[PDB]
């Protein structure tokens, strides 16, 4: 019979493989609309009529075959299809596929065209990539290399397109938890991919070893999409864990690396590229990119601050008033009583109508910025015991325990927690400091072990030699922390029976852990965390977790800067030299080396900022004076190198020359947590 008489629909189809026709929107479009009715209802009649099916026997709702599904895909991969074509043809499939007997068919079928498509790219990518970097700067390409990436008729469209479908089947409607992702990452897998991935890595780091006025690191970019959807949804997350020990190599093997290994190993030898496309493009932040957000590591600071910035709430109607008149000489608690609930959701909306007594506009308006300045260091304001100048050095402040004894302490929080978010809100760098354990309480990350060495010697060195040389339950030293209540000295129960539990060799992380804990969680934390409910309700706490502990600080004291030659010659050497002369190349660098780059080393000795004024000779810590003294210490001479800000202990294992030294302290500069902090 050949169906063609015996059903009208099979006309309709036979259409679609006529080159006649197939090389046009409206025709293609039509068609689709049309197709896009019938088979909307058919998959709702034959899955609607399970006991009342008295209709296929009336229609014959048809069966399908293998000619009957591949037609209807064949055209995703055709040479007409726009930005309206597919948004119905995706449609077309995924109401086709809830009829039995297909999805099998489909997934075969573009497991088949993705084999076909992914062995045309290898034969040419190889071509480009080996081209970069080969003539000089200042020549050309080839256009018929590039011609195969710029026409929107090209091949990588496809590869994105198949993806995209087939995450549609298995993600559009349905549950994301009743999802099978597992099985997803297969599909893949049977694709041959490997090579393609592999052979990227050779593309996309060939650009920041050549140049050319071409350049145009954006014509790849249709693929590192596609490279995007497929990490998409394997993990993207808790994968990053790796560090351990500097690799100081790139290689790039990924044969395989299965689906699941291959976001976060990617993405690091090339970082300097991504960064600086970012910075030319901003707007590739919703949209290609924008998985990147889940990878904070990955992304610099400068590209970190703007986008922060237009997202924030670049959408409000300037700001109505704010009626204060502050006489200069109160200022904090005028405010604290005069803000009363100046519409906190919209508090924000509200500009400082303040004059100091009697003076009046010069210099512009928002003459407030000294204003905040002066109330910054009026905030501190030593009469009152809300904060304390962080004994082991007075150039950074406390949380103070004894906070708890001002009567009114709990209103003061929320005006300095919201009014710091007022600067943020806001382009000012008011100067204010209060260590890496304070900033970590803010940003979701337990306490450190080894801050206590540097912050407090005192309780470190109570459980100095504990840890290690006398840790063998020699001695008893009953669980839980010691407790200060301003009163009887109760050890208060860490763990339910910390008294009663000893800390055993079993016992070890726990109790060390809390103890830690409680010095700064069990502390006025939960008062200072009022100075945080303002902070979180002013902005909330994921508006916030693009930066890290290390750089709340940049973001509240503007980016510090730093000279070289106070840094160069007030030093000091320790069974050394200055240098095994790897970081006389480094301390040349140095001037290479971003300020962020320079400005983070000194958070790693120190962790205050504040550049101490005197030309570094001034190093008032905890004896009042110090200086900074390299040590070597014997380690491993591979080892990540080590400090503690508490006098400026500095470290320096042996290494070899460029690269490896390097490297190390980039890495070290750029560990921030798990090493001096959690670890």
């Amino acid at each position: 019979p050949d169906k063609k008489l015996r059903w009208p629909l099979w006309h309709l189809f036979s259409l679609l493989d006529r080159k006649l026709i197939t090389d046009e929107s409206v025709l293609m479009d039509l068609l689709t609309r049309i197709l896009q009715v019938c088979t909307k209802t058919l998959a709702v009649l034959s899955t609607s009529s399970n006991g009342k099916e008295n209709l296929s026997k009336k229609f014959h709702l048809p069966s399908f075959d293998e000619d009957d599904l591949m037609k209807i895909l064949s055209i995703i991969m055709l040479d007409s299809c726009t930005t309206r074509v597919f948004q119905q043809t995706l449609n077309i499939i995924y109401n086709l596929s809830k009829l039995q007997g297909c999805m099998s068919i489909f997934t075969k079928h573009l497991v088949s065209l993705a084999i076909s498509i992914m062995s045309k790219l290898k034969s040419a990518l190889d071509g480009l990539s080996r081209e970069v970097g080969t003539i000089t700067t200042g020549m050309e390409i080839n256009s018929e290399l590039l011609q195969k990436f710029t026409l929107p008729s090209s091949d990588q469209a496809k590869l994105l397109k198949i993806l995209t479908t087939v995450d549609f089947l298995y993600t559009h409607k349905r549950k994301e938890e009743e999802r099978n992702v597992k099985d997803l990452q297969s599909l893949y897998d049977k694709m041959n991919g490997g090579p393609v991935w592999s052979s990227l890595s050779e593309c996309l780091s060939q650009f920041e070893k050549s140049q050319a006025i071409n350049t145009s690191a954006t014509i790849l970019l249709p693929l590192i999409e596609s490279l995007m959807v497929v990490c998409r949804r394997s993990d993207l997350s808790q994968n990053r864990n790796t560090a351990v020990k500097y690799e100081d190599a790139k290689l790039l093997d990924f044969s395989k690396t299965r689906v699941e290994n291959l976001f976060f190993p990617f993405t690091d030898a090339h970082k300097k590229l991504l960064n600086q496309m970012i910075r030319s493009n901003p707007k590739l932040m919703s949209g290609p990119f924008a998985l990147l957000v889940k990878n904070p590591k990955v992304l610099d600071f400068d590209n970190k601050r703007y986008f922060f910035n237009a997202k924030l709430k670049s959408d409000n109607q300037e700001r109505p008033k704010l009626p204060i008149t502050v006489r200069r000489e109160q200022v904090f608690l005028d405010s604290y009583r005069a803000l009363f609930f100046k519409t906190n959701d919209e508090i924000k909306n509200s500009k400082l109508e303040i004059t100091f007594k009697g003076e009046s506009g010069v210099d512009a308006g928002g003459v407030t910025r000294e204003w905040y300045q002066v109330l910054s260091r009026q905030m501190f304001n030593p009469d009152y015991a809300l904060f304390l100048p962080v004994p082991s050095d007075k150039t950074t402040f406390h949380p103070n325990r004894t906070s708890g004894i001002n009567p009114e302490h709990l209103s003061f929080f929320k005006f300095i927690g919201m009014i710091i978010g007022k600067a943020i809100r806001d382009q000012c760098f008011l100067d204010c400091h209060f260590s890496r354990e304070v900033y970590k309480n803010i940003l979701g990350r337990p306490v450190s072990l080894k801050d206590m060495e540097s912050l407090d010697p005192d309780y470190y060195k109570s459980l100095v030699w504990i840890l290690e040389n006398d840790i063998t339950d020699i001695i008893e030293e009953t669980f839980s922390v010691e407790t200060d209540d301003y009163g009887e000295h109760k050890v208060i129960n860490l763990i339910e029976g910390g008294k009663d539990i000893i800390v055993t060799e079993a016992n070890k992380q726990d109790y060390v852990k809390k103890v830690v804990e409680y010095k700064l969680q069990t502390s006025v934390k939960e008062q200072m965390d009022n100075f945080l409910v303002g902070f979180y309700a002013l902005i909330s706490k994921d508006l916030i977790t693009i930066f890290d502990e290390q750089e709340l600080e940049l973001l509240i004291s503007g980016l510090p800067d730093i000279d070289v030659d106070d840094w160069k010659n007030n030093t000091t050497y320790v069974n050394y030299t200055a240098t095994c002369k790897e970081v006389s190349y480094f301390w040349r660098a140095v001037r290479s080396f971003d300020a962020e780059e320079r400005a983070k080393l000194l958070q790693f000795v120190t962790g205050t900022s504040k550049v101490p004024l005197n030309g570094f000779k001034e190093l008032s810590g905890v004896n009042g004076v110090c200086k900074f003294s390299i040590h070597r210490d014997f380690g491993s001479s591979e080892r990540l190198p080590s400090s503690h800000t508490c006098f400026n202990q500095l470290n320096l294992p042996p290494y070899e020359s460029y690269e490896t030294l390097r490297g190390s302290l980039l890495l070290a500069i750029n560990e921030g947590h798990e090493g001096f902090g959690l670890a």
